[PDB]
């Protein structure tokens, strides 16, 4: 007396798997060197906005100055960015302190999603 034209589903079980990927490289144009002065503050007007209008940057940068265009200054923090993130021997920009790489980086990844760290536990 058994069922007849049954599905007869599996338990469903589980395998082990790993998982491998790779990072990636390139190189933009040549650039200009840039002052830590100039630098602080095209940093602080992209940073200040974090990533929304471009022209808050401009204006919030210094809306006097010999500035460029408001696109100019924010791709010109994204590429800063990406050659202070990318490995050292290829981070070979001006010659500008760490913290530079460190506002640029910091900043990018506490606007990116939440926030850079993760390691300390007081």
């Amino acid at each position: 007396g058994s069922p007849f034209a049954d599905p007869n589903s599996l338990a469903l079980a589980n395998v082990p798997l790993s998982r491998s990927k790779r990072p990636d490289f390139g190189q933009r144009r040549i650039r200009r060197p840039f002052t830590v002065a100039e630098v602080e503050l095209l940093v602080e007007a992209v940073e200040h906005l974090g990533t929304g209008r471009w022209r808050d940057v401009k204006f919030r940068a210094f809306e006097n100055v010999h500035h460029r265009t408001y696109v100019d200054l924010k791709d010109k923090w994204k590429t800063l960015v990406h050659t202070a993130s990318i490995a050292p021997q290829q981070r070979r920009g001006a010659p500008v302190p760490q913290e530079l790489l460190d506002r640029v980086l910091a900043a990018q990844a506490y606007w990116s999603v939440d926030s850079s760290g993760r390691i300390v536990t007081l």
